[PDB]
C-alpha cells in the first residue's frame, strides 16, 4: 500500500487527515484526522515597545480583534470620552485630548463619573487624581509633547488591548493549546490573565489597565512644573558579577534609597530609581570597572566610593538627569517597590470590582 498525511486545521489541537491507497491506485484505508499538539509557552508585552502603527493592520483583517477594540474604544469614549484606537492609529499628543467634556447630558458620566472620582493612595487617603475636575469646570487636557501614546496612562490601554485582540484571532482560528504557559511583565501580565482563559471583562480590562495607569502617576507628586526626582535604568555586568550589585545597590539604600526593579537577566537588570540614586550610584559601578575583580578580605569594605561620589552628586544640582558608560537610563517617572504604601487602596480596592468572583 501507501498512505500520506498533511497538516490541515485546529479546533485547539491540529487536524492532520490522510489517505492510503492500493498498489493498484485504489482508495482504501479511506479518511483520517489526527489531532497532535506542541509544547506551548506564550508570553506578553514589554510596557515599552508600543508605537504608532500598533497591529492596526490586523484590525480590518479579522472580525476577531475587530470588536476587541470596538468594545474597548467604544466603551471608552463612552465612559471616558476619547478613543484608544484614535490614539493608537495617530498620536494626537501635543495639546492632546482635553475633551469638550460636554456640559450637557454626557457631561456627568464623564466630567464626574469615573473622572475626578479617581483616587490614589501614594500619599494620604483621598488624593483624587489631579483636582481641576472640580464640579462644573469644563475640559481637562492630558498632554506630553513627544507622543501621548505613552505617559503609560495610555500606553497600557493600547499595548494591552493590542495583545488581547491578537489573542482572540488566535484561539478564534484555533491555535491555543488548553494547557499553556501564561506570561507577563509589568502590565504584560494581564496580557494573559486578561486573555488566555478569560478573567475580567473585555471591557473593564482596560478600564483598570487604565486605572492602574493614572494611579502609577499621582503617587509621587513632584515638580508642579513637569518632572520628578524619579525614573530608572538598566544594567549589564562589566567584569565578573551576579547579585554583583544586589547589594552593591542594597548597600546604598543603607544611606539614601532604592531597590532593584525587574531583573530580566544576568547581563541586563531593571533598576528602579530615586534621582540621586542614578547620578549618585552610576560612578560606583563606573569605578569598579577600572579593572578590579573579586578577591581579598571582606566586611570592612564598600560604602567607600559609595558615600564618596554619592553625597557628591546628590548635591551636584537639584533635579539632575542621567549619564552613560555601562547602565543606560530609561524615560519615565515612578517605579515598582517604592509605591508599597500605595497598594491596596487603588489597584486592589479597584482590582476588587472587575476582577473577583466567577
Amino acid at each position: 500500500x501507501x498512505x500520506x498525511x498533511x497538516x490541515x486545521x485546529x479546533x485547539x489541537x491540529x487536524x492532520x487527515x490522510x489517505x492510503x491507497x492500493x498498489x493498484x491506485x485504489x482508495x482504501x484505508x479511506x479518511x483520517x484526522x489526527x489531532x497532535x499538539x506542541x509544547x506551548x509557552x506564550x508570553x506578553x508585552x514589554x510596557q515599552g515597545s508600543q508605537e504608532q502603527g500598533m497591529g492596526m493592520d490586523l484590525y480590518k483583517t479579522s472580525k476577531a480583534a475587530q470588536d476587541v477594540w470596538n468594545r474597548a474604544d467604544n466603551h471608552f469614549k463612552d465612559t471616558y470620552g476619547f478613543s484608544i484606537l484614535d490614539i493608537v492609529i495617530n498620536n494626537p499628543v501635543n495639546l492632546t485630548i482635553h475633551f469638550g467634556g460636554e456640559k450637557g447630558k454626557r457631561i456627568r458620566e464623564n466630567y464626574s463619573a469615573m473622572i475626578f472620582e479617581t483616587i490614589v493612595d501614594g500619599k494620604l487617603k483621598t488624593e483624587k487624581i489631579f483636582k481641576e475636575i472640580n464640579e462644573h469646570s469644563t475640559s481637562y487636557t492630558f498632554r506630553s509633547e513627544k507622543g501621548l501614546l505613552s505617559a503609560t496612562q495610555f500606553t497600557q490601554p493600547a499595548l494591552t488591548l493590542m495583545e488581547k485582540a491578537a489573542f482572540e484571532d488566535l484561539k478564534s482560528k484555533g491555535l491555543i493549546p488548553a494547557d499553556a504557559t501564561f506570561a507577563g511583565h509589568s502590565l504584560g501580565e494581564y496580557a494573559a490573565l486578561a486573555s488566555l482563559a478569560d478573567v475580567m471583562s473585555i471591557e473593564s480590562l482596560v478600564e483598570v489597565v487604565f486605572y492602574r495607569g493614572m494611579t502609577m502617576q499621582v503617587a509621587v507628586p513632584r515638580d508642579e512644573l513637569g518632572r520628578s526626582n524619579y525614573g530608572m535604568i538598566a544594567i549589564n555586568p562589566g567584569r565578573v558579577a551576579a547579585s554583583f550589585s544586589q547589594e552593591a545597590l542594597q548597600y546604598v539604600v543603607e544611606r539614601v534609597g532604592k531597590r532593584t526593579g525587574w531583573l530580566v537577566e544576568i547581563v541586563n537588570y531593571n533598576v528602579e530609581n530615586q534621582q540621586y540614586v542614578a547620578a549618585g550610584d552610576l560612578r560606583a559601578l563606573d569605578t569598579v570597572t577600572n579593572v578590579l575583580n573579586f578577591i581579598k578580605l571582606q566586611k570592612i569594605d564598600i560604602i567607600e566610593l559609595q558615600k564618596s561620589l554619592s553625597l557628591e552628586e546628590v548635591e551636584g544640582h537639584l533635579f539632575x538627569x542621567x549619564x552613560x558608560x555601562x547602565x543606560x537610563x530609561x524615560x519615565x517617572x515612578x517605579x515598582x517597590x517604592x509605591x508599597x504604601x500605595x497598594x491596596x487602596x487603588x489597584x486592589x480596592x479597584x482590582x476588587x470590582x472587575x476582577x473577583x468572583x466567577x
